[PDB]
Protein backbone atom coordinates (compact mmCIF):
# COMPACT_ATOMS: atom_id res chain seq x y z
CA UNK A 1 0.00 0.00 0.00
CA UNK A 2 1.81 3.30 -1.47
CA UNK A 3 0.55 6.75 0.08
CA UNK A 4 1.07 9.67 -2.36
CA UNK A 5 0.32 13.42 -0.80
CA UNK A 6 0.82 16.41 -2.96
CA UNK A 7 0.38 19.96 -1.19
CA UNK A 8 1.27 22.57 -3.95
CA UNK A 9 -1.22 25.43 -3.19
CA UNK A 10 -0.21 28.89 -5.16
CA UNK A 11 -1.40 32.49 -3.84
CA UNK A 12 -1.12 35.60 -5.86
CA UNK A 13 -3.47 37.75 -3.63
CA UNK A 14 -3.03 41.71 -3.14
CA UNK A 15 -3.94 43.38 0.06
CA UNK A 16 -3.46 47.09 -0.93
CA UNK A 17 -5.05 50.85 -0.28
CA UNK A 18 -3.86 54.16 -1.59
CA UNK A 19 -4.74 57.25 0.04
CA UNK A 20 -4.43 61.22 -0.97
CA UNK A 21 -3.76 62.63 2.48
CA UNK A 22 -4.09 61.47 6.00
CA UNK A 23 -5.41 65.07 7.50
CA UNK A 24 -5.81 67.16 10.43
CA UNK A 25 -6.91 63.98 13.45
CA UNK A 26 -7.79 65.54 17.11
CA UNK A 27 -7.94 62.84 20.05
CA UNK A 28 -8.90 65.24 23.10
CA UNK A 29 -10.76 63.46 25.34
CA UNK A 30 -11.54 64.56 29.10
CA UNK A 31 -9.48 63.32 31.71
CA UNK A 32 -10.83 60.16 33.02
CA UNK A 33 -10.39 58.69 36.48
CA UNK A 34 -10.31 54.69 37.28
CA UNK A 35 -10.69 53.56 40.87
CA UNK A 36 -10.33 49.81 41.85
CA UNK A 37 -10.45 48.67 45.54
CA UNK A 38 -9.51 44.81 45.92
CA UNK A 39 -8.38 42.44 49.42
CA UNK A 40 -6.82 40.07 47.91
CA UNK A 41 -5.01 38.35 44.67
CA UNK A 42 -4.39 34.83 43.97
CA UNK A 43 -3.41 33.87 40.50
CA UNK A 44 -2.24 30.53 39.38
CA UNK A 45 -2.25 28.14 35.93
CA UNK A 46 -1.48 31.07 32.75
CA UNK A 47 -4.13 33.45 33.99
CA UNK A 48 -3.51 37.22 32.94
CA UNK A 49 -5.17 40.41 34.11
CA UNK A 50 -5.50 43.63 34.18
CA UNK A 51 -6.03 46.51 37.08
CA UNK A 52 -7.19 50.09 37.05
CA UNK A 53 -5.93 50.79 32.84
CA UNK A 54 -6.90 54.00 31.47
CA UNK A 55 -5.03 54.56 28.03
CA UNK A 56 -5.18 57.08 25.55
CA UNK A 57 -4.24 55.84 22.07
CA UNK A 58 -4.40 57.94 18.59
CA UNK A 59 -3.03 55.12 16.11
CA UNK A 60 -3.14 56.70 12.33
CA UNK A 61 -1.26 54.54 10.38
CA UNK A 62 -0.59 55.23 6.44
CA UNK A 63 -1.68 51.51 5.36
CA UNK A 64 -2.39 49.61 8.26
CA UNK A 65 -2.85 46.55 6.14
CA UNK A 66 -2.81 43.26 6.99
CA UNK A 67 -2.43 39.66 6.06
CA UNK A 68 -2.61 35.69 7.65
CA UNK A 69 -2.34 32.14 6.22
CA UNK A 70 -1.71 29.12 8.31
CA UNK A 71 -0.71 26.04 6.38
CA UNK A 72 -0.98 22.55 7.68
CA UNK A 73 -0.63 19.00 6.27
CA UNK A 74 -0.62 16.55 9.21
CA UNK A 75 -0.31 12.66 8.74
CA UNK A 76 -1.04 9.73 10.92
CA UNK A 77 0.41 5.42 10.81
CA UNK B 1 -4.70 0.26 -1.90
CA UNK B 2 -3.17 2.76 -3.38
CA UNK B 3 -4.05 6.18 -1.98
CA UNK B 4 -3.20 9.12 -3.78
CA UNK B 5 -4.20 13.05 -2.73
CA UNK B 6 -3.70 16.45 -4.75
CA UNK B 7 -4.25 19.48 -2.91
CA UNK B 8 -3.62 22.42 -5.29
CA UNK B 9 -5.81 24.97 -4.66
CA UNK B 10 -4.90 28.76 -6.69
CA UNK B 11 -6.19 32.25 -5.59
CA UNK B 12 -5.76 35.44 -7.58
CA UNK B 13 -7.92 37.03 -5.06
CA UNK B 14 -7.49 40.85 -4.05
CA UNK B 15 -8.54 43.45 -1.18
CA UNK B 16 -8.28 46.71 -1.95
CA UNK B 17 -9.29 49.69 -1.19
CA UNK B 18 -9.40 53.54 -2.55
CA UNK B 19 -9.44 56.83 -0.76
CA UNK B 20 -9.16 60.89 -1.75
CA UNK B 21 -8.64 61.99 1.81
CA UNK B 22 -8.93 61.46 5.34
CA UNK B 23 -10.37 64.64 6.43
CA UNK B 24 -10.69 66.30 10.03
CA UNK B 25 -11.88 63.56 12.43
CA UNK B 26 -12.35 64.83 16.46
CA UNK B 27 -12.32 62.24 19.29
CA UNK B 28 -13.62 64.65 22.04
CA UNK B 29 -15.66 62.44 24.68
CA UNK B 30 -16.50 63.57 27.92
CA UNK B 31 -14.00 62.56 31.08
CA UNK B 32 -15.79 58.94 32.52
CA UNK B 33 -15.87 57.28 36.13
CA UNK B 34 -15.12 54.06 36.63
CA UNK B 35 -15.43 52.56 40.14
CA UNK B 36 -15.04 48.83 40.84
CA UNK B 37 -15.28 47.38 44.47
CA UNK B 38 -14.38 43.53 44.94
CA UNK B 39 -13.34 41.44 48.08
CA UNK B 40 -11.38 38.66 46.92
CA UNK B 41 -9.46 37.39 43.03
CA UNK B 42 -8.84 33.35 42.72
CA UNK B 43 -8.12 32.79 38.84
CA UNK B 44 -6.48 29.40 37.75
CA UNK B 45 -6.41 27.47 34.57
CA UNK B 46 -6.46 29.54 31.46
CA UNK B 47 -8.49 32.42 32.69
CA UNK B 48 -8.05 35.94 31.68
CA UNK B 49 -9.85 39.29 32.59
CA UNK B 50 -10.17 43.28 32.81
CA UNK B 51 -11.36 45.38 35.61
CA UNK B 52 -11.73 48.90 35.87
CA UNK B 53 -10.61 49.81 32.42
CA UNK B 54 -10.96 53.41 30.75
CA UNK B 55 -9.78 53.18 27.07
CA UNK B 56 -10.16 55.94 24.69
CA UNK B 57 -9.28 55.11 21.13
CA UNK B 58 -8.56 56.97 17.65
CA UNK B 59 -7.63 54.50 15.55
CA UNK B 60 -7.61 56.06 11.57
CA UNK B 61 -5.84 53.49 9.12
CA UNK B 62 -5.23 54.69 5.67
CA UNK B 63 -6.31 51.77 4.26
CA UNK B 64 -7.31 49.29 7.23
CA UNK B 65 -7.90 46.32 4.64
CA UNK B 66 -7.46 42.36 6.23
CA UNK B 67 -7.08 39.07 4.74
CA UNK B 68 -7.42 35.76 6.28
CA UNK B 69 -6.28 32.02 4.66
CA UNK B 70 -6.19 28.54 6.68
CA UNK B 71 -5.50 25.61 4.43
CA UNK B 72 -5.44 22.10 6.53
CA UNK B 73 -4.96 18.62 4.60
CA UNK B 74 -5.15 15.83 7.69
CA UNK B 75 -4.57 11.87 7.25
CA UNK B 76 -5.08 9.18 9.14
CA UNK B 77 -4.10 5.19 8.71
CA UNK C 1 -8.89 -0.84 -4.12
CA UNK C 2 -7.39 2.71 -5.04
CA UNK C 3 -8.38 6.18 -3.85
CA UNK C 4 -7.66 9.24 -5.74
CA UNK C 5 -8.81 12.97 -4.72
CA UNK C 6 -8.04 15.99 -6.38
CA UNK C 7 -8.53 19.31 -4.61
CA UNK C 8 -7.91 22.34 -6.95
CA UNK C 9 -10.20 24.92 -6.06
CA UNK C 10 -9.81 28.50 -7.82
CA UNK C 11 -10.76 32.22 -6.92
CA UNK C 12 -10.15 35.61 -8.94
CA UNK C 13 -12.87 36.91 -6.08
CA UNK C 14 -12.08 41.06 -5.09
CA UNK C 15 -13.39 43.29 -2.54
CA UNK C 16 -12.52 46.85 -2.64
CA UNK C 17 -13.95 49.96 -2.23
CA UNK C 18 -13.51 53.45 -3.32
CA UNK C 19 -14.35 56.99 -1.64
CA UNK C 20 -14.17 60.43 -2.67
CA UNK C 21 -13.63 61.82 0.88
CA UNK C 22 -14.06 60.69 4.58
CA UNK C 23 -15.18 63.99 5.55
CA UNK C 24 -15.47 65.78 9.13
CA UNK C 25 -16.67 63.28 12.02
CA UNK C 26 -17.50 64.46 15.70
CA UNK C 27 -17.17 61.47 18.37
CA UNK C 28 -18.52 63.63 21.50
CA UNK C 29 -20.41 61.88 23.92
CA UNK C 30 -20.97 62.92 27.65
CA UNK C 31 -18.85 61.35 30.42
CA UNK C 32 -20.55 58.01 31.48
CA UNK C 33 -20.49 56.59 34.91
CA UNK C 34 -19.90 53.06 35.78
CA UNK C 35 -20.03 51.40 39.49
CA UNK C 36 -20.24 48.16 39.99
CA UNK C 37 -19.31 45.85 43.11
CA UNK C 38 -19.05 42.70 43.69
CA UNK C 39 -17.64 40.70 47.00
CA UNK C 40 -15.92 36.97 45.21
CA UNK C 41 -14.12 36.60 42.31
CA UNK C 42 -13.74 32.51 41.37
CA UNK C 43 -12.16 31.80 38.01
CA UNK C 44 -11.21 28.63 36.29
CA UNK C 45 -11.65 26.58 33.15
CA UNK C 46 -10.72 28.58 30.15
CA UNK C 47 -13.13 31.68 31.54
CA UNK C 48 -12.89 35.11 30.34
CA UNK C 49 -14.17 38.50 31.61
CA UNK C 50 -14.50 41.79 31.72
CA UNK C 51 -15.72 44.44 34.77
CA UNK C 52 -16.44 48.12 34.88
CA UNK C 53 -15.04 48.68 31.75
CA UNK C 54 -15.90 52.41 29.78
CA UNK C 55 -14.24 52.33 25.89
CA UNK C 56 -14.56 55.72 23.66
CA UNK C 57 -13.48 54.06 20.28
CA UNK C 58 -13.76 56.58 16.98
CA UNK C 59 -12.53 53.71 14.20
CA UNK C 60 -12.29 55.31 10.85
CA UNK C 61 -10.82 53.43 8.50
CA UNK C 62 -10.57 54.40 4.87
CA UNK C 63 -10.65 51.00 2.94
CA UNK C 64 -11.95 48.79 5.97
CA UNK C 65 -12.75 45.52 3.59
CA UNK C 66 -12.27 41.86 5.16
CA UNK C 67 -11.92 38.33 3.37
CA UNK C 68 -11.68 35.37 5.03
CA UNK C 69 -11.31 31.70 3.70
CA UNK C 70 -11.08 27.99 5.21
CA UNK C 71 -10.10 25.10 3.02
CA UNK C 72 -9.86 21.45 5.03
CA UNK C 73 -9.69 18.37 3.39
CA UNK C 74 -9.85 15.64 5.82
CA UNK C 75 -9.14 11.40 5.32
CA UNK C 76 -9.50 8.30 7.24
CA UNK C 77 -8.40 4.88 7.01
CA UNK D 1 -1.70 83.53 -43.49
CA UNK D 2 -1.02 81.27 -40.24
CA UNK D 3 -1.49 78.03 -39.77
CA UNK D 4 -2.74 76.00 -36.45
CA UNK D 5 -2.71 72.07 -36.02
CA UNK D 6 -3.48 71.15 -32.62
CA UNK D 7 -3.21 66.99 -32.76
CA UNK D 8 -3.47 65.94 -29.07
CA UNK D 9 -6.13 62.38 -29.00
CA UNK D 10 -5.91 61.10 -25.00
CA UNK D 11 -6.71 57.07 -24.60
CA UNK D 12 -7.73 56.13 -21.14
CA UNK D 13 -9.00 52.69 -22.99
CA UNK D 14 -8.38 48.65 -21.57
CA UNK D 15 -8.62 45.30 -22.78
CA UNK D 16 -8.84 42.80 -20.38
CA UNK D 17 -9.76 39.72 -19.75
CA UNK D 18 -10.46 36.71 -16.83
CA UNK D 19 -10.31 33.13 -16.61
CA UNK D 20 -10.91 30.56 -13.89
CA UNK D 21 -8.61 27.79 -15.60
CA UNK D 22 -7.93 26.80 -19.06
CA UNK D 23 -8.49 23.40 -18.82
CA UNK D 24 -7.46 20.08 -20.84
CA UNK D 25 -6.84 20.38 -24.53
CA UNK D 26 -6.09 17.26 -27.33
CA UNK D 27 -4.59 18.59 -30.42
CA UNK D 28 -5.00 14.81 -32.00
CA UNK D 29 -5.33 14.72 -35.77
CA UNK D 30 -4.35 11.89 -37.91
CA UNK D 31 -1.45 11.84 -40.36
CA UNK D 32 -2.10 14.10 -43.33
CA UNK D 33 -0.29 13.67 -46.78
CA UNK D 34 0.88 16.48 -48.92
CA UNK D 35 2.18 15.92 -52.63
CA UNK D 36 2.95 18.98 -55.21
CA UNK D 37 4.31 18.45 -58.15
CA UNK D 38 6.20 21.56 -60.12
CA UNK D 39 8.39 21.62 -62.80
CA UNK D 40 9.92 25.36 -63.30
CA UNK D 41 9.29 28.30 -60.54
CA UNK D 42 10.92 32.17 -61.94
CA UNK D 43 10.03 34.35 -59.29
CA UNK D 44 10.67 38.42 -59.25
CA UNK D 45 10.36 41.80 -57.24
CA UNK D 46 8.23 41.30 -54.01
CA UNK D 47 6.92 38.09 -54.12
CA UNK D 48 6.66 35.76 -51.21
CA UNK D 49 5.08 31.88 -51.28
CA UNK D 50 4.84 28.98 -49.57
CA UNK D 51 4.72 25.35 -51.00
CA UNK D 52 4.06 21.51 -49.70
CA UNK D 53 3.17 22.68 -46.49
CA UNK D 54 1.74 20.62 -43.42
CA UNK D 55 1.45 22.69 -40.17
CA UNK D 56 0.03 21.34 -36.53
CA UNK D 57 -0.53 24.15 -34.22
CA UNK D 58 -1.62 24.50 -30.78
CA UNK D 59 -2.36 27.61 -29.44
CA UNK D 60 -3.34 28.46 -25.88
CA UNK D 61 -2.79 31.93 -24.49
CA UNK D 62 -3.69 32.93 -20.99
CA UNK D 63 -4.80 36.24 -21.89
CA UNK D 64 -4.35 36.34 -25.65
CA UNK D 65 -5.64 39.88 -25.67
CA UNK D 66 -4.34 42.63 -28.32
CA UNK D 67 -4.70 46.44 -29.38
CA UNK D 68 -3.88 48.18 -32.59
CA UNK D 69 -3.57 51.66 -33.46
CA UNK D 70 -1.89 54.18 -35.92
CA UNK D 71 -1.76 58.03 -35.40
CA UNK D 72 -0.76 59.71 -38.77
CA UNK D 73 -0.47 63.20 -38.87
CA UNK D 74 0.49 64.72 -42.60
CA UNK D 75 1.31 67.83 -43.88
CA UNK D 76 1.84 69.63 -47.29
CA UNK D 77 2.41 73.26 -49.00
CA UNK E 1 2.95 83.31 -42.89
CA UNK E 2 3.82 81.14 -39.94
CA UNK E 3 3.16 77.49 -39.52
CA UNK E 4 2.55 75.68 -35.80
CA UNK E 5 2.19 72.35 -35.36
CA UNK E 6 1.67 70.49 -31.88
CA UNK E 7 1.73 67.05 -32.02
CA UNK E 8 0.84 65.63 -28.43
CA UNK E 9 -1.25 62.29 -28.07
CA UNK E 10 -0.96 61.05 -24.53
CA UNK E 11 -2.10 57.00 -23.91
CA UNK E 12 -3.01 55.78 -20.58
CA UNK E 13 -4.02 52.63 -22.11
CA UNK E 14 -3.62 48.77 -20.32
CA UNK E 15 -3.72 45.23 -22.19
CA UNK E 16 -3.64 42.98 -19.48
CA UNK E 17 -5.18 39.03 -18.46
CA UNK E 18 -5.61 37.22 -15.64
CA UNK E 19 -5.95 33.44 -15.28
CA UNK E 20 -5.79 30.88 -12.54
CA UNK E 21 -3.93 27.70 -14.27
CA UNK E 22 -3.07 26.60 -17.76
CA UNK E 23 -4.28 23.11 -17.36
CA UNK E 24 -3.12 19.72 -19.41
CA UNK E 25 -2.64 20.55 -23.10
CA UNK E 26 -1.85 17.58 -25.39
CA UNK E 27 0.08 17.91 -28.61
CA UNK E 28 -0.19 14.65 -30.33
CA UNK E 29 -0.95 14.51 -34.35
CA UNK E 30 -0.16 11.75 -36.62
CA UNK E 31 3.11 11.64 -38.47
CA UNK E 32 2.98 13.36 -41.78
CA UNK E 33 4.32 13.21 -44.79
CA UNK E 34 5.18 16.24 -47.23
CA UNK E 35 6.65 15.52 -50.57
CA UNK E 36 7.35 17.98 -53.58
CA UNK E 37 8.98 17.47 -56.52
CA UNK E 38 10.43 20.46 -58.56
CA UNK E 39 12.88 20.85 -61.67
CA UNK E 40 14.33 24.70 -61.74
CA UNK E 41 14.21 27.36 -59.51
CA UNK E 42 15.05 30.98 -60.20
CA UNK E 43 14.59 33.95 -57.81
CA UNK E 44 14.93 37.44 -57.77
CA UNK E 45 14.91 40.99 -55.57
CA UNK E 46 12.81 40.95 -53.07
CA UNK E 47 11.72 36.96 -53.39
CA UNK E 48 10.98 34.79 -50.09
CA UNK E 49 9.97 31.28 -50.01
CA UNK E 50 9.16 28.22 -47.93
CA UNK E 51 9.00 24.43 -49.39
CA UNK E 52 8.55 20.92 -48.34
CA UNK E 53 8.41 22.13 -44.68
CA UNK E 54 6.51 20.09 -41.59
CA UNK E 55 6.16 21.93 -38.45
CA UNK E 56 4.95 21.00 -35.48
CA UNK E 57 4.14 23.95 -32.63
CA UNK E 58 3.13 24.13 -29.08
CA UNK E 59 2.40 27.57 -28.04
CA UNK E 60 1.29 28.14 -24.59
CA UNK E 61 1.76 31.89 -23.41
CA UNK E 62 1.12 32.89 -19.71
CA UNK E 63 0.21 36.35 -20.84
CA UNK E 64 0.25 36.56 -24.56
CA UNK E 65 -0.85 40.26 -24.79
CA UNK E 66 0.30 42.73 -27.24
CA UNK E 67 0.01 46.28 -28.06
CA UNK E 68 1.02 48.29 -31.15
CA UNK E 69 1.69 51.55 -32.22
CA UNK E 70 3.12 53.71 -35.34
CA UNK E 71 2.79 57.60 -34.28
CA UNK E 72 4.14 59.32 -37.55
CA UNK E 73 4.11 63.08 -38.53
CA UNK E 74 5.26 64.19 -41.89
CA UNK E 75 6.04 67.77 -43.03
CA UNK E 76 6.69 69.21 -46.89
CA UNK E 77 7.23 72.28 -48.30
CA UNK F 1 7.71 82.58 -42.45
CA UNK F 2 9.02 81.08 -39.19
CA UNK F 3 7.77 77.00 -38.96
CA UNK F 4 7.52 75.06 -35.29
CA UNK F 5 7.00 71.87 -35.14
CA UNK F 6 6.52 70.36 -31.27
CA UNK F 7 6.75 66.34 -31.14
CA UNK F 8 5.54 65.40 -27.78
CA UNK F 9 3.04 62.21 -27.73
CA UNK F 10 3.07 60.75 -23.48
CA UNK F 11 3.30 57.24 -23.34
CA UNK F 12 1.81 55.95 -19.57
CA UNK F 13 0.78 52.07 -20.93
CA UNK F 14 1.14 48.71 -19.29
CA UNK F 15 1.10 45.30 -20.87
CA UNK F 16 0.60 42.55 -18.16
CA UNK F 17 -0.88 39.38 -16.61
CA UNK F 18 -0.99 36.54 -13.72
CA UNK F 19 -0.97 33.44 -14.26
CA UNK F 20 -1.32 30.94 -10.95
CA UNK F 21 0.46 28.03 -13.05
CA UNK F 22 1.93 26.40 -16.48
CA UNK F 23 0.67 23.02 -15.66
CA UNK F 24 1.35 20.06 -17.51
CA UNK F 25 2.03 20.11 -21.32
CA UNK F 26 2.86 16.87 -23.98
CA UNK F 27 4.12 17.76 -27.42
CA UNK F 28 4.07 14.42 -29.03
CA UNK F 29 3.65 14.41 -32.61
CA UNK F 30 4.06 11.75 -34.69
CA UNK F 31 7.57 10.81 -36.55
CA UNK F 32 7.19 13.19 -40.04
CA UNK F 33 9.14 12.21 -43.19
CA UNK F 34 10.08 15.21 -46.34
CA UNK F 35 11.05 14.71 -49.37
CA UNK F 36 11.87 16.97 -51.62
CA UNK F 37 13.72 16.35 -54.85
CA UNK F 38 14.90 20.04 -57.21
CA UNK F 39 17.82 19.75 -59.82
CA UNK F 40 18.81 23.58 -60.30
CA UNK F 41 18.59 26.42 -57.84
CA UNK F 42 19.67 30.04 -58.75
CA UNK F 43 19.21 32.78 -56.79
CA UNK F 44 20.23 36.66 -57.11
CA UNK F 45 19.49 39.68 -55.16
CA UNK F 46 17.37 39.72 -51.79
CA UNK F 47 16.23 36.16 -51.96
CA UNK F 48 16.42 34.21 -48.96
CA UNK F 49 14.14 30.25 -48.34
CA UNK F 50 13.89 27.43 -46.34
CA UNK F 51 13.74 23.55 -48.08
CA UNK F 52 12.93 20.44 -46.42
CA UNK F 53 12.82 21.43 -43.09
CA UNK F 54 10.80 19.67 -40.17
CA UNK F 55 10.76 21.73 -36.94
CA UNK F 56 9.18 20.69 -33.50
CA UNK F 57 8.80 23.26 -31.37
CA UNK F 58 7.36 24.22 -27.45
CA UNK F 59 7.31 27.19 -26.25
CA UNK F 60 5.84 28.17 -23.04
CA UNK F 61 6.46 31.74 -21.58
CA UNK F 62 5.33 32.41 -18.53
CA UNK F 63 4.66 35.97 -19.52
CA UNK F 64 4.90 36.16 -23.31
CA UNK F 65 3.57 39.70 -23.26
CA UNK F 66 5.09 42.19 -26.65
CA UNK F 67 4.77 46.02 -26.94
CA UNK F 68 6.08 47.53 -30.29
CA UNK F 69 6.04 51.79 -31.08
CA UNK F 70 7.51 53.37 -34.43
CA UNK F 71 7.64 57.22 -34.08
CA UNK F 72 8.43 59.05 -37.12
CA UNK F 73 8.73 62.66 -37.51
CA UNK F 74 9.60 63.37 -41.14
CA UNK F 75 10.83 67.36 -42.73
CA UNK F 76 11.77 68.40 -45.94
CA UNK F 77 12.23 71.70 -47.61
Amino acid sequence: GSVQIVYKPVDLSKVTSKCGSLGNIHHKPGGGQVEVKSEKLDFKDRVQSKIGSLDNITHVPGGGNKKIETHKLTFRE
